[PDB]
């Protein structure tokens, strides 16, 4: 229902739909009092604005900023925010604004918080913030600045307009490299750490909620071994091991096995074993390294 | 006993038949531990679905893409994981896309994936696949754009379906030219790399095996002197060496030499002499680049 | 008088001729300081090329490229230039080098330029220019990096020569795939825009004029309405005008009216109706779109 | 009237009689929207031209072709465009210039379009145009490129003249083999689509009209079963429909039955009998294709 | 000795015979490395098939194809094959195969594969063969669909048997237009390029070779001279000078001349004069063309 | 004459080549102490390295920098230097080593240097060198790293060989963006400084050296017109002049003006008229900053 430019119709083409998104608060663990922190903070004003409109403050942040090491889960939790917001979310990669020739440029990041300011509530998301305003080359510096006077410009807009009801967000692996602008914008940060032991844990009870497991599995001996290991590295892991019994298995049948179709449960062993393979791999990176 | 429309028997008409294919397992080698994964993650779901559902995950991947240098054995490769599969393999040549007249097109995109749909378990594949959606034309550009939306709308009902039972595959020469649109598709992504030493060796072996060979020729120098090759260019020279000993045959025998009928052996000194005229051919290659 | 091989009688086929060409500057508009740019820099070094020799520079760019959205005129003042121009002009339809089987490439690739510098001075036209070096089959592969590495060396001894009369040109709708080669080749580069208000009724203002018009005509409100559109499609919208009005006649006419054979003119709600129609189409197209 | 060289002379036993043609407007259906747009655009123009001279467009296109399937009623249209257009019209099928001996063949070529020239306005037409400058031959291939030559030069020729009054058609089953140079001629295309249902119930009507036919017919029924066909195809079912009839009462009629002469008006299950024949005949073709 | 149905007693009219064919090997000039080629690959495995069947490949190819420009010596070289073959050999002219009426169409294309089968060793050849498969008329286009599925399933047919004898080939000079299908098969393909300076001495040898010639001709100035004819036009030169000296010895004759009997012979001028008038001819060829 | 892996002969085809570029220190001005330093420090050595050897210190720098705002000279500097110093220059563009897919990277990062070894002496250069290792994605980021340590690992191994003499360069506009790593590096460092107004008077005498000038003008006025401008933007300025005196010529020759063909040469006005247009656009740009 809502009236576009072809910029604002173009910007509609990176708007996500949240009848196609699939990851919710119950498909994410380890993070759990950061995840109160996140729902509370941003969801709560961006459902029911009116209700925490009596107050100078509280209101919904103008800049939100998750930083933590790659395979932290940033990208899963931007896409759960955005999902159980219920709001619209606009994933703005970083092509969309380092045009490289046309004057189009301009009237594109002002679409950009047009379309924002059209549909509210709304969220704007920032993958790899760090490299938004980076990119140079013959034809792009001074549109290079003129990208980064006009952003600033207009998040100072959203900041002027006190019945504004657009968030903006943004995640990156290196944030020491956000220039001084960023860092002095974005107020509330947020950071997704990498699991502790029982936050280990509970990652793997969650990855496991639904593999076939043996009731005998112990995984606190699984959490201290996988220390080393990021969130990604841990359901990596858990692939490796399932990969690894379901060769077993194959090599098995072939051998004039009968044709019964039924697999070893994962048990301690597998993940062992899957686990040493996994440090292994890390080594071969680290005998690289050295 | 599939119920086809016009567009659904056209497509049925590229359907190739696991009775006239050639290529097996048996008949492919260097790139072995590729020649595992692809067969575990692939074939294993795709003969016995039911026995991986009992998992969120490990279920067949939504795209795979195979890259590696001309001459590696990507073709080879499609058609040996066609066959071998078991299951109904589509070619999507991209002719069956670009119709240059037809509002028919669309109705064509769309019948592609229900004749997939209607034969399950069945495996889409788009050689050249950075070429799929890249002509233009005064008649086309719009069609084209309409094509693309198309293609990756029915490409997210696969994905929705949690009950499909279908997987698309593609291989390309220069796989950087790929739109981001693919780059973010086809998950699993399998490296079809250039044979090393010792992958060259059997590679020799593989093509020797049933050739007439003299048990005292040595092949690992065969293997370094063919390093700078690929391996449709091994099968080349290989059969350089052949014709070379049918040419000096059929010399002698005009030289009122009796009847016979018996030739000269595969040895060491032919492979040399032919991978010598093999380097002068890249030399003349070369020589045209200088 | 040229003496010529039979690839060069194979190019001067393409050669278009300047008798038979239609479009001038005074059928053009829209685009007046485009047309000044152009005219001034590529036409007088043309024209009258000793006039500009007593400088290092202002020589005739070595590379003229059109980029625009579609609609907006590129081929109209392509051709508009290459009859104005007085000089040679060779449209180069990809076909001309895509040769799938003959060697013969390479000759005809050097006889374009061989048959360009014999005619001096002349203009290299390639519409259509990203699709230029992109087609891709296993025979054609090796033909393309050849084709590539020629095409880029003579243009390199089109520079080289300080005597070169000759220039390339080429036009774009998705300009951004070109190829870095040729984004450092190409210097002078000339936007064909979209038509803004005052260029719409410009552009209105030229179809009309040698239309059937009641004087009382509005066009600046037929200016805002037809925003929207490009200039293709506002020829198309006094398309749907003048056949509108057409229908209409024809229709009173058959209902026993004398045989006076005179047509209503065209009047404001003419063109009111024909872009609410226009709308209208374009409304299903993004009906289709959604 | 006109003055006849030999060649026009034989041209002019080509050139068929409106008083002897059959078909008009009131015996077509089923495509009544893409005859609305022949009728105005081809028709108008011919028969009061100076009515549409005030325009440097809208007179008559110089190539008109017809697209669709075979028994979509192509030459029906035609004919009837022939007809309704009340000029001349010529029927040049292939042998009239492929002249395997003849030098003949040149004047020839020039002669048919000089008789259109004299004979203003007239209409050109070329059945499957696919085939109109393709045969081959050792006699055959300098001569076959010298027509296509001249044809295209006349064609030009044609367009060249601001008070042309001929148009030239053509028509044609699988429309891709077209010449690129057809391509970029015949600029206005129209598609002789396959009948939808409510086409397929028109075209129902129109045969059945005269027809012996009971009214409690209901045909909605007969367009779903008869979907699968085409135009002709319907005519051939309607065709077998009416014989099976005849066949019956013959059959009734030799035992001993009273002559009254009078048979069993046309019923639904006569058409239902009749459409499982036409299908069982269908059905014949495919087993012969599988 | 081979038992026949009247469809094969048909095809068995076309098969040549080896008694009355004229060319050989010692009468080919020009191409002596595409003979060798053509030669090693094509006729030893059909000569003495057993010797090379101890291998998967350098098995006779499933296709030959001959592609060059007209006059360079296609047929020639097709008629040199068949006969120094030794084999059996059927030329499967165009109208065979296009039966306008009879379904004994299909019969027939199956009955000339079944007695090429029949008889082991032989070679198909299908001269045009671009033109093979493409004739079409109110009676042909659904027979010729059946045409073309009947004659690929056979290819197929040869293709899947491993004892095959038999191989199918074609020429052709627009090769370009051959259906996607003829490109997929016919694997080796062989160029008939037009002679270079040395084959164009070459050819001239062999052509004067027993010719009356005096001893101090210079040909690589006719050589030269002749760089722009094809072989064929290289035959009609030496034809238009030996009918010149005829010319002059018959009008010398006639003034009272003694009657010796005696011809002047070739001499440098002679054929000086004849490429001079061979060029005049295509002068007047060119003036046609310009 | 070297030798070459495929990575290396990737490198060879950036290699610049010296016969085909064109700036020389005749055609620099502005910087002519920097020049000095420059080729004093670089390019002695480079050339007769033995004559600089009897010393643990003045062997040429192991890293070059070159800093200056934009338009300043930079790159014409590099290439500058590349040619006169008659040594190989590598113009290492960042895509060159961001390869997003092929492990390929290390082994070209390692080629790099490789070539560069081999080619003694030889010179590295980076444009843009503050965006050579910060490009980054979800496939980037860890072979990033990698790319980082290898590049100041063989940095180092430069560095570590006394006997090395190839040196490694680099240019940028906002160089406080680089690393620290490359801050301890590149020991020497040159501004490319903005011309004061005496060089800014030696920049307009070398553009100005080969136009058509009157020696009346006056430039030191220019040069304080100009001190707002950067060299670029001088040379922009002599564009718009020349370009302005070329209009007027054209449109006074139009009104029926003799055909004597020579233009008023360079006057005071001119450049004056032309300074005023560039300090207009330069207004245009600040207009839209405020
Ligand atoms: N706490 C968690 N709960 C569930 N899944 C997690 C968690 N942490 C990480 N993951 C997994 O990590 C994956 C991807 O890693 P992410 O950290 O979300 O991506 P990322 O943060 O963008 O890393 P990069 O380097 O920026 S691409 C998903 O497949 C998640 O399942
Ligand atoms: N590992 C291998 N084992 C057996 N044959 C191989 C192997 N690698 C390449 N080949 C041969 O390579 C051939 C064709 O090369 P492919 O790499 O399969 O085709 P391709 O990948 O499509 O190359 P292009 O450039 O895309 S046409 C076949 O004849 C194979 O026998
Ligand atoms: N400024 C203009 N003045 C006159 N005609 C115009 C103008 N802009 C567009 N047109 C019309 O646009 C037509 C064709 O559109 P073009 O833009 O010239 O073709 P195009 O740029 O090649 O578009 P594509 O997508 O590349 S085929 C012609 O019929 C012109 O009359
Ligand atoms: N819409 C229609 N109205 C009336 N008759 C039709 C219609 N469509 C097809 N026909 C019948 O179709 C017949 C012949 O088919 P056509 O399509 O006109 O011939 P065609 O297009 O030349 O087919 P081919 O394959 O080219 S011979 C005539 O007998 C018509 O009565
Ligand atoms: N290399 C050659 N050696 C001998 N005769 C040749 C040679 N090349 C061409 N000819 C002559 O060319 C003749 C006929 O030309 P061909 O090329 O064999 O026929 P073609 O290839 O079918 O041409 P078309 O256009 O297809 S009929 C014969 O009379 C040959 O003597
Ligand atoms: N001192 C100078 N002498 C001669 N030409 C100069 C001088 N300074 C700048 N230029 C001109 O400046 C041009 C390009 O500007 P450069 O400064 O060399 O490029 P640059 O340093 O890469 O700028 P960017 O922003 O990095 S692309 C050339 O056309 C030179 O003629």
């Amino acid at each position: 229902n809502v009236k576009l430019s072809e910029y604002e119709m173009s910007i509609a083409a990176h708007l996500v739909d949240p009848l196609n998104m699939h990851v919710t608060w119950s498909d994410i663990a380890g993070l759990d009092d950061v995840i109160t922190d996140l729902k509370d903070t941003v969801i709560l004003p961006i459902k029911k604005k009116h209700l925490f409109e009596n107050s100078r403050l509280l209101q919904p942040p103008k800049g939100v900023l998750l930083y933590g090491p790659p395979g932290c889960g940033k990208t899963l939790i931007a896409k759960a925010t955005a999902k159980e917001a219920g709001c619209r979310f606009i994933n703005l990669q970083p092509s969309t604004l380092t045009d490289k020739w046309y004057g189009e440029s301009q009237k594109l990041a002002a679409a950009v918080f047009s379309l924002a300011i059209k549909l509210q509530p709304s969220i704007i998301f920032i993958d790899e913030i760090d490299s938004f305003l980076r990119n140079r080359s013959s034809s792009d510096h001074e549109a290079t600045a003129m990208m980064k006077a006009q952003f600033m410009s207009l998040w100072d807009g959203l900041d002027t307009d006190h019945s504004c009801q657009v968030i903006v967000m943004g995640a990156t692996n290196r944030p020491q490299d956000l220039d001084s602008a960023i860092m002095r914008r974005m107020p509330t940060r947020f950071h997704i750490n990498q699991p502790a032991l029982k936050q280990r844990e509970a990652i793997l009870k969650l990855i496991l909620k639904n593999e076939n497991v043996d009731r005998h599995v112990d995984l606190l001996e699984v959490a201290q071994e996988t220390d080393g290991f990021s969130g990604s590295d841990l359901k990596e892991m858990c692939r490796d091991a399932a990969l690894l019994c379901v060769r077993e298995y194959v090599n098995s049948t072939s051998e004039e096995s009968h044709d019964e179709d039924e697999i070893r449960p994962v048990q301690q062993q597998d993940l062992h074993r899957a686990i040493e393979k996994m440090k292994k791999s890390k080594d071969a990176a680290f005998q690289n390294v050295l």
